[PDB]
């Protein structure tokens, strides 16, 4: 009849649990994966558990208890759970090892308690997450009955670009990744660039920028006029993300002043960027391969949040680099004034995550003039996340 | 009672053939070494594979009874050289694969297949052939290190079995017990495509057609063909416009420069894992003993005998290494007149090589260098992949 499928995802800022539903897999047709349900877990991403992985379960509880409520019990024990860590947990992994254990130990033993099937808690590969992104969106645009979309993530603490190129070498055969799925082998380009994620990024920027001399205070162009936040030093340097720019501080806490200005802010930003290595005919940043660009792109996760945020206020890079600068001008009050129902949180950051989006996918990865039209922002696709899940799920059900 | 079965290793050197037989207790029984380069160099040159097989098959027919020829199978499973082959045309790969295949078919065995193995596979192959061998199955197992022209293997059972990268995990059943296993196979960084990655990487447009390198002999020459060097898409990201065809080397003997010419070809800037090896690969700690084999065997070789024959320090290795490299050619050829100078000509190189791949590449610094054995042959058969292929491929491995 119809199948279940649990999948964690454990990304930097929250944990989501996505519900997959396919009709049982008959010998007289074939038919499809779909998303069944979302739960969002109240709280920060599981890497901030790593004192207290005791907790781990109460943190998960309300999501998994939806997913026994919503799987008909009959359906249960045949039912698989696996949690995919990212980037966040690839970073308390370079911290400590024996934390990230400790955390990942703490799901299988929680998620190990549920009536389902448990496939394991593991820190997924950037390829991976890369990978199995480019399978979900080309399997949802039907693509695996010709070319293929290529796929960019963001996220909190990594993005990823991975596509077929036009050529492929062995210019840096780390970067590829062959994979069979219905008859056919795939050899994609793909890699994720840990620490640039958005919120990485602007770690990164941060520590950067912040002087000495301040007296504990940052002017800073990716806010807005009038925008104030303080910032821990201990937090900004608690990421291996800032250690290249750590310095002593006289200081153990700093506000960020807004002064919302879009030029600054994005010369500020190619500033966490090194162009000067290419070891390759050419590269992205920070000396890593990049092929030349080739097809069209879906682009999702937080590339789709933040850029659909914009697209609401007006779609070219000029339009959409108008609408960015002008927004970053206007003074905080005003902002939160005429967003009301936005969470602070997010809307605090639109206007580094917008200058940010841009530099990436411009300067990064130089989809600049005729290429700009080949990036679709998508969330959705067939009422199913744009994501590593689905992808993810598709192979775990041997597909 | 006697049974046989043949292998053929077409790496991107040589092509070896092994005739092993049995009743840990299968055997090699003789190896051949065929005359000339490996596989991939005859992609335009296929009719003349059957020629260059003959004298290895001719041997196997000779020496196995022809009695027992029809039951005897015969496997050839190519590497790197046809990795490379492959991505430089499928076609012509492919053309060479039908040429290597008609061949030996036209040979009184079990014809069963020539086809290009995996890194991975590769790897898992020579970790079975060296603790089958050393009888580590009947434990602690040893580590594999296999070095060719094309790519090198580091193939290991991690004290942690969940790797960070499970892409380079392996988790079987051997004689009863359960192993994961992490391999690796990087494709370019044998030690003759390390070669022209480096070259490639050096040669400038300011060369004039004439390349100082400090990993050659004083007084030694090479000419390189630019459309050659360019030929292998190891060079690729390196290739720029040169108003030359050709270039010389010209050795300048400079241990010390010539290492940091290596280290350039090497990207250890990113690793997103605990530790890495190069080019952002995963690699676990290091544990226990390891085999070295293949080209690091015959490298190391020649230098230990300069060692009061047994491998020492890095650093004593290292010495050697350098006052090795300042000899002018002329004394080198004079000092090892019994060397071939195909092989002589590269011994600076792949030893300064060799040490930076193990030391700086694989992390075996300090502490851990001791912990490597340079090995050629085991009970008198040879380290390398072929052993473990046969004894998996003739399903002789039990799970119990
Ligand atoms: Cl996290
Ligand atoms: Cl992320
Ligand atoms: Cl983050
Ligand atoms: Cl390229
Ligand atoms: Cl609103
Ligand atoms: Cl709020
Ligand atoms: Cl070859
Ligand atoms: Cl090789
Ligand atoms: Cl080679
Ligand atoms: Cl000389
Ligand atoms: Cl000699
Ligand atoms: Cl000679
Ligand atoms: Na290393």
């Amino acid at each position: 009849n119809v199948k279940y499928g649990i999948v964690l995802d454990a990304g930097s800022s929250h944990t989501n649990l996505y519900i997959y539903k396919w009709p049982a897999e008959k010998e007289n047709d074939t038919g499809v994966v779909q998303q069944l349900e979302e739960c969002q877990v109240k709280g920060p991403g599981i890497s901030k558990y790593a004192q207290k992985t005791d907790e781990i379960a109460a943190y998960l509880a309300e999501c998994m208890k939806m997913s026994t409520e919503r799987i008909p019990a009959s359906k249960q024990h045949q039912t698989p759970v696996y949690l995919g860590a990212t980037a966040g947990m690839r970073l308390l992994r370079m911290e400590s090892k024996q934390s990230a254990d400790e955390v990942l130990a703490a799901v299988s033993r929680s998620l190990k308690s549920y009536p389902f099937d448990f496939q394991g808690a593991k820190i997924i590969t950037g390829q991976e997450e890369g990978a199995y992104g480019w399978i979900t969106i080309n399997y949802l645009l039907g693509r695996f009955k010709g070319s293929t979309f290529g796929a960019l993530d963001l996220g909190g603490a990594s993005t990823q670009i991975t596509f077929v190129p036009l050529n492929s070498t062995l210019e840096a055969p780390e970067t590829s990744l062959q994979f069979r799925l219905y008859g056919t082998d795939y050899t994609v380009y793909t890699h994720s660039f840990l620490c640039y994620g958005k919120d990485q990024a602007l770690w990164q920027k941060l520590a950067q920028d912040i002087q000495v001399s301040s007296g504990g205070i940052l002017k800073d162009p990716c806010f807005y006029p009038g925008y104030k936040k303080v910032v821990n030093v201990s937090e900004l340097y608690g990421t291996p993300c800032t250690k290249r720019f750590e310095k002593k501080l006289p200081f153990n806490q700093f506000q960020v002043q807004g002064t919302g200005d879009y030029e600054q802010c994005h010369q500020s930003i190619l500033k966490i960027f090194n162009n000067s290595h290419c070891p390759y005919s050419q590269c992205a940043f920070n000396g890593v391969f990049l092929p030349p660009l080739q097809g069209s792109f879906g682009a999702f996760s937080a590339f789709y949040f933040v850029m659909d945020f914009f697209k609401k206020m007006a779609s070219s890079q000029e339009k959409m680099t108008e609408i960015t600068k002008n927004f970053c001008s206007k003074p905080w009050e005003e902002v939160k004034a005429s967003y009301p129902t936005v969470k602070e949180k997010y809307l605090s950051e639109y206007c580094f995550s917008g200058t940010y989006i841009l530099s990436l996918l411009l300067q990064g990865y130089n989809f600049t003039g005729t290429s700009w039209d080949q990036i679709h922002f998508m969330g959705k696709i067939k009422d199913s996340n744009a994501g590593w899940t689905l992808g993810y799920m598709l192979n775990l059900t041997n597909m």
